[PDB]
C-alpha cells in the first residue's frame, strides 16, 4: 500500500528527479510520502540504502539490453547495450552520480559474467573483453555525466554550435563506433604487430 | 600573506584531500585558515567560486601536456593529453568531480580552440576532431570518475582479478589506444564505406 519497496522507490525516483541527488533526503523523502520520519526508518534505514535500491531500479527498470540476442554480434551488443545505458541513465536526474555512487549489485554480476562469457565465446580474451566492457561504461558515464552537469574562439564558434544544436547523442554514437572499431583491430589482430 | 588567491587555494585544495568535495565548507575552510568566516567571505564569496577555481588549478597545476609540441602526432597527442588529464585529475580527492561540476574558464577555451586547430590540421574536420577529443575526455573523465568512487561468477573472479591486481591504468591506457585507432579509420577513411 503506501509504505512498502514499490511506492517508496517510485516516490524516491519522483523526488529524486524533484530535488537531485543531494537534495535528497529521507527527511523529505518521508514528507512526500507523508508520514513520520521513524515509520519510514523501518523501511529505509537510510539514504545509503535507498540510493543503492534506485541504482538497480533505474537500471533493470530502463536497461532493457542488459544481455545479449542469440545470434547477434558483439559489435551489435556493445553498441545497443551502451545506448540503453546511456538512455537509462538519462531517465532520471543526477542518474549517472546515482549509479556511480553504488557498488555493483549481484543482479549486475550475473549480467557482468554473462556478457563476459559472450565476448570469450567471440574469441575475445577474458581481458580484453573486460576491458572493451570497461571502456564501453567508462566513456558512456563519462558522456552521460557531462551532459547531466550541462569572446570566442573562432573554431569553437562552430564546433560549439554542433554541440548547440544536438544532445550529445551523435557525438556518443560516433565516440561509440570509434571505440567499437579499435576493438576489432585487436581481435583480428592476434600476434600481430598491429 | 595568509588571505590571498594563493594561500585561499593551497589551503582549499589540501582541506578537499581531507574532506572531499561535499565535506568542503566556506566554514571549515575559514577554520583552516584560522580566521572568521566574514573575513573569508572578503576573499571567497562561496563554495560554487571557491570550487571554480580549484578546477581550474588543479588543471593549470597539473596537466602539464594540455596543448601539443610542434611535429607530434595526434595520436601522440590524444595519448598524452588523455593520460595527462587522467593523472591530474586522481591527484586531488573528487578531482574528476570538482571539474564536472565547473563550466569551462577562458583557459580552457584557448586549449580546446588550439587543440582543435591541431586536429583540422591534420586532415580533421572541425565536427570528427571535436568529436574525438570530446570521446577521449569523456572517456578520461569516466574512467576516473569509476577509480574515484571505488557467491561470485566464475569468469569474473579471473577478470577481477585483473582489475583488483593494478589500479585501472592498464585497462585505460588498452581502452585509450582503441579509442584512438577508431579515430585513424575514420580519418583514413574520407568517402568510403568503412
Amino acid at each position: 500500500s503506501r509504505l512498502n519497496r514499490e511506492s517508496v522507490i517510485d516516490a524516491a525516483l519522483e523526488l529524486l528527479n524533484e530535488t537531485g541527488i543531494d537534495g535528497l533526503t529521507t527527511r523529505k523523502l518521508a514528507q512526500k510520502l507523508g508520514i513520520e520520519q521513524p515509520t519510514l526508518y523501518w523501511h529505509v534505514k537510510n539514504k545509503r540504502a535507498l540510493l543503492d535500491a534506485l541504482a538497480v531500479e533505474i537500471l533493470a527498470r530502463h536497461h532493457d539490453y542488459s544481455l545479449p540476442a542469440a545470434g547477434e554480434s558483439w559489435q551489435s551488443f556493445l553498441r545497443n547495450n551502451a545506448m540503453s545505458f546511456r538512455r537509462a541513465l538519462l531517465r532520471y536526474r543526477d542518474g549517472a552520480k546515482v549509479h556511480l555512487g553504488t557498488r555493483p549489485d549481484e543482479k549486475q554480476y550475473d549480467t557482468v559474467e554473462t556478457q563476459l562469457r559472450f565476448m570469450t565465446e567471440n574469441g575475445f580474451s577474458l581481458r580484453d573483453g573486460l576491458y572493451a566492457i570497461s571502456a564501453v561504461s567508462h566513456f558512456t558515464l563519462g558522456a552521460v555525466l557531462e551532459q547531466q552537469e550541462h569572446n570566442l574562439p573562432p573554431l569553437l564558434r562552430e564546433a560549439l554550435q554542433i554541440m548547440d544544436s544536438d544532445d550529445g547523442e551523435q557525438a556518443f554514437l560516433h565516440g561509440l563506433e570509434s571505440l567499437i572499431r579499435g576493438f576489432e583491430v585487436q581481435l583480428t589482430a592476434l600476434l600481430q604487430i598491429v
